[PDB]
């Protein structure tokens, strides 16, 4: 497809004679025989263009690196459109171009740094082209060496602008019919100032054909027109797109680089400048920081430094001032995306809302709000709604949370904004295999199964919420919850589920970034509903909690019990409601003594005692407070516990069972009942596994099924002793769940929790004590070889003894020999001892028995210190923790209470069998317009502090005396100009 490339471009030739040695270099000898002062064009003769192709370095290389050599005086659109089309590189979002000669080929080793950092960064985020002089040479090739190093970090594309006549081994590059494949001898031996080798990183190469064998600044003008054309054209889609932002980076120079850019300044396209580069850099930036004169010489050699001319040049220079911009060091800063942003917004000026969005799209793609939020958006453009909708989709794919923030906040309709697709895109956004990825793969956007599976089953802002909780994104997912509807519901459902996920990831840190966004938005839930609270106890109390929400059809308290967020039930508005409805009708007030007492004399309950026809009302108001039933379970229980001690210890026997026998089984069908109904009323399924996920309920389901295998087994003719062994244990797992009633007290609640968490640490201590009591008594039982010998008694010796030795049962009688009375036990050889113990083997070999008492002593000093003491750290360490939060677990140990007994029948289990037989809108806008109102009045109060802090001032301040300063500099500028 390239017959047609030498018909557009073409290639230029001497061709006429201007004098031994030429202006063009070529030899006399060498010359058209066709044939003042040498002439660009009119002395030049055109000739079809031979020398295009691609190349491919000799070793290392892409293998493909487009080479196009043309006329000087080629126009840029033709370039441009083979560039795009012809070549496949797609449209860049930026064009940098490098200027300054860089004298040295090797050069300053902070300017290599700022180069390859800064430059190099900014075009890997953004995916630009970078424009240099495609010589091997100086700053061309650290720009390449720089960018392929970028690369294979990883896009960013480089481009070579170079005389055709400076580069090596042209005759290698010369095909008229194509040069599809090419051989490059880069590297070869001869050197020489004129020609020069073209360097291996770059993708593409322009090579612009002068008609001369061998000189610099051939292509300025072709470049600069390129770049002003660059300037002109729209990021595909033809006018669609927007136009493609550029600038020309300058690092040191001479007189030319000056005209260079002073050429392009009065081009219109942004300049920047480095400090310190060197001559032709330097001297401008202290001029536009501003004796002139005397600079002028100074930082530029002497040759022309006299010449008034660099004068002229300089002052217009400064009459464009608007579009250079100096690059502040800053102690090697390495960072001027800033920089760059500014010089682009400060090039614009005209505000038509319709070519500043690619300033936009690049500060999006870095993280430059701040410059953002002050130019663009300064108020002066008016952005419409579908100029930021691509501009929002990429900072949400990016994670930008303040520029997200900033751009919903100038007018973006999200409802008009979020479309499936765009959901489906942003839940594709994904990171690699991210632990959401993996749910999503394994369960459109798809997103209720993964909600569903995860919680049990059982407005853009919320689903942007959901999602920036799945991805973990704790600024945008702060964002979305600070503007959605329900927020104190939202708050409790996000700490749910990212406590879930945490409790369910594997990555152990990512865990951890998820339980502290957890326990941020279970912070400001707290805060919010505080503020609710205090506000309207009636509203914020009775509906805001007690409300079924969209979030899982659950009341807030139900997913607060779930997330754990014990720290939620410990605020103020939660307690008194919790002991409102605890205490029923009657005043939370009325003293314990005063109720106790009221309950074993019911017709006190109609004096003054307590604080609250009339009276079937207060009768049923006093026996249907949750407190009134729990104290009569409380008996009813202990009453039980009695009646089955009695009869375990007494009236248990063979025969036939008694009066009492048979009103314990009444009792615990009664209980069985209660039970069933428990499980049955608290979607089936669901409510039965709901009821089995409660460790008290577990308890009572084994308790129960225990005490009917006892019963069963008693009333068999042949298993009365195994039946009143399972009704044995069956009360001790009554007793042992009798402890729940302790939660009702402060003192007594977390000592429950403790008591749990340190029976794990039971367990591994039991692991350890296992192995260190194999090992010894193992040990033990093979030194003494007694001769009973009986595995039972093997399993007594080995594992039972030293367990008891641990605790201070140490059976010297039965392992020294010194006390055992020496005998002629067993014919085997060697001396044989009797110990008087009943289990301690009839007699023992006495061979190495010192040995036993050492191991005695190892045994004792080891099991009974040094483990049981680990074991005792262990135990202080679990109470320590769960000790300075102890009013948050009794806090929520009260609520489960409150909950279990606000429905039950009011009769206590032994009669309550009669009451089984008895059982068998524009508020809710109000209300939470009403919290969405104390939402904003938080977070305002919030911001107002945070605007307050010394960090904030101390920013604020200094950025405003930056103003103050260059106001200061200004009115000293403009005083010495009158
Ligand atoms: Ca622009
Ligand atoms: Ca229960």
């Amino acid at each position: 497809e390239q017959s047609w490339i030498p018909k557009i471009f073409k290639k230029k030739t001497c061709t006429t004679f201007i004098v031994t040695l030429c202006q063009c270099g070529r030899p006399r000898t060498a010359h058209p025989a066709v044939a003042t002062v040498w002439d660009s064009d009119a002395h030049t003769t055109e000739k079809p263009t031979d020398a295009y192709g691609e190349l491919d370095f000799t070793g290392a290389g892409r293998k493909h690196s487009n080479f196009l050599r043309l006329s000087d005086r080629t126009d840029p659109a033709a370039v441009y459109s083979l560039v795009t089309r012809t070549w496949g590189f797609r449209a860049p979002n930026l064009v940098v171009s490098v200027l300054g000669g860089s004298g040295g080929p090797v050069l300053q080793t902070w300017l290599q740094d700022l180069l390859r950092r800064g430059l190099v960064r900014a075009a890997q985020s953004t995916g630009a082209w970078i424009v240099t002089g495609g010589l091997h040479t100086g700053i061309g090739r650290h720009v390449g060496v720089a960018v392929r190093d970028h690369q294979m970090a990883s896009k960013v594309v480089a481009m070579g602008v170079a005389p055709w006549g400076v580069v090596r081994n042209r005759d290698t590059l010369i095909n008229p019919k194509g040069s599809f494949p090419a051989r490059y001898r880069w590297r070869g031996d001869p050197e020489d100032g004129v020609q020069f080798p073209l360097d291996y990183n770059y993708s593409a190469f322009f090579l612009v054909d002068d008609g001369t064998h061998g000189c610099l600044g051939g292509e300025n003008r072709f470049r600069l027109r390129l770049e002003s054309y660059i300037s002109q054209q729209k990021t595909g889609v033809g006018g669609t797109g927007i136009d493609i932002p550029v600038l020309l980076l300058l690092i040191d120079g001479d007189e030319k680089m000056l005209t260079r850019i002073e050429n392009a300044t009065q081009a219109q396209l942004p300049c920047l400048l480095v400090a310190g580069s060197g001559g032709a850099a330097d001297c401008l930036a202290e001029t536009l920081e501003d004796q002139g004169e005397a600079r002028d010489r100074i930082r530029r050699f002497f040759p022309k430094g006299d010449l008034e001319v660099l004068q002229a040049q300089v002052e217009r220079i400064m009459t464009r001032k608007e579009l250079l911009t100096v690059y502040s060091s800053e102690d090697g800063s390495e960072e001027f995306e800033t920089i760059v942003l500014k010089a682009l917004v400060k090039a614009c000026g005209s505000s038509e809302a319709s070519a500043y969005l690619d300033e936009l799209r690049l500060a999006v793609a870095w993280n430059r709000v701040d410059i953002a939020q002050s130019e663009l958006f300064r108020g002066d453009i008016q952005w419409r709604s579908f100029h930021l909708e691509a501009s929002l989709m990429d900072a949400l794919l990016n994670d930008r949370p303040e520029f997200v923030r900033l751009l919903i906040s100038h007018g973006l309709s999200l409802g008009h904004f979020l479309t499936p697709m765009r959901l489906a895109q942003l839940y594709s956004a994904a990171p690699s295999n991210s632990l959401i990825r993996n749910l999503l793969d394994q369960a459109p956007p798809d997103v209720g199964h993964v909600l569903r599976m995860l919680l049990g089953k059982m407005a853009p802002w919320s689903d942007l919420l959901l999602w920036a909780l799945l991805l973990n994104r704790a600024q945008m997912a702060m964002y979305f919850w600070e503007m959605g509807s329900n927020a104190v519901s939202s708050a409790l459902g996000a700490c749910l589920l990212l406590r879930v996920m945490a409790r369910l990831e594997p990555d152990a840190e990512e865990a951890a970034r998820r339980k502290d966004l957890a326990f941020k938005f279970e912070g400001m839930g707290v805060d919010l509903f505080g503020e609710c609270y205090r506000s309207s106890e009636v509203r914020a109390a009775r509906l805001l909690l007690r409300r079924c929400p969209l979030w899982g059809d659950a009341t807030c308290l139900q997913l607060a019990m779930q997330a754990d967020a014990r720290a939620f039930f410990a605020q103020d508005g939660v307690q008194s409601l919790l002991t409102q409805k605890w205490w029923g009708d009657m005043a939370s007030t009325t003293p314990i003594w005063a109720l106790v007492l009221a309950f074993f004399c019911p017709p006190l309950i109609y004096t003054r005692l307590i604080t609250f026809r009339r009276c079937l009302r207060r009768w049923f108001h006093f026996w249907g407070a949750p407190v009134t039933i729990f104290m009569g379970n409380v008996v009813s229980y202990l009453l039980f516990l009695l009646l089955f001690s009695r009869v375990l210890l007494v009236d248990f026997q063979p025969a036939p069972p008694g009066s009492l026998e048979l009103l314990l089984y009444f009792w615990a069908f009664t209980l069985l009942c209660e039970e069933l109904r428990q499980g049955l009323s608290g979607s089936l399924s669901q409510r039965l596994r709901l009821y089995l996920a409660d460790s008290w309920n577990q308890c009572d389901l084994v308790a129960l099924t225990c005490f009917l295998l006892g019963v069963g087994c008693r009333l068999t003719p042949g298993l009365y002793h195994l039946g009143r062994t399972v009704l044995c244990i069956d009360f001790m797992v009554f007793t042992v769940r009798l402890l729940h009633i302790f939660t009702v007290n402060k003192q007594l609640g977390p000592k429950i929790v403790i008591v749990s968490k340190m029976m794990k640490d039971v367990f591994f201590f039991l692991f350890f004590l296992g192995v260190w009591l194999v090992a010894y008594g193992v040990a033990t039982e093979g030194l003494l070889r007694p001769r009973d010998s009986d595995f039972p008694s093997i399993l007594r010796r080995v594992f039972y003894r030293p367990y008891l030795q641990i605790f201070g049962q140490i059976p010297q009688e039965d392992m020294d020999v010194a006390l055992m009375e020496h005998s002629n036990c067993s014919s085997e050889p060697g001396f044989w001892a009797h110990p008087p113990g009943a289990q301690a083997g009839t007699c023992v070999s006495q061979y190495a028995n010192w040995l036993v008492v050492l191991l005695l002593v190892i045994f004792l000093l080891v099991a009974n210190i040094l483990l049981v003491n680990l074991l005792i750290a262990m135990f202080s360490y679990t109470f320590g923790k769960v000790q300075g939060n102890s009013d948050l677990y009794w806090k929520a140990q009260r609520y489960r209470l409150i909950r279990e007994f606000h429905s039950r029948p009011a009769l206590a289990p032994p009669f309550i069998v009669i009451s089984h037989l008895r059982l068998l809108k524009e508020a809710e806008r109000k209300l939470l317009t009403w919290e969405s109102v104390h939402k904003e009045n938080f977070l305002l109060a919030r911001a107002r502090d945070k605007r307050e802090s010394d960090s904030e001032r101390l920013k604020r301040t200094s950025q405003k005396v930056d103003l103050a300063l260059k106001q200061l500099g200004h009115i000293r500028e403009y005083e010495q100009r009158l």
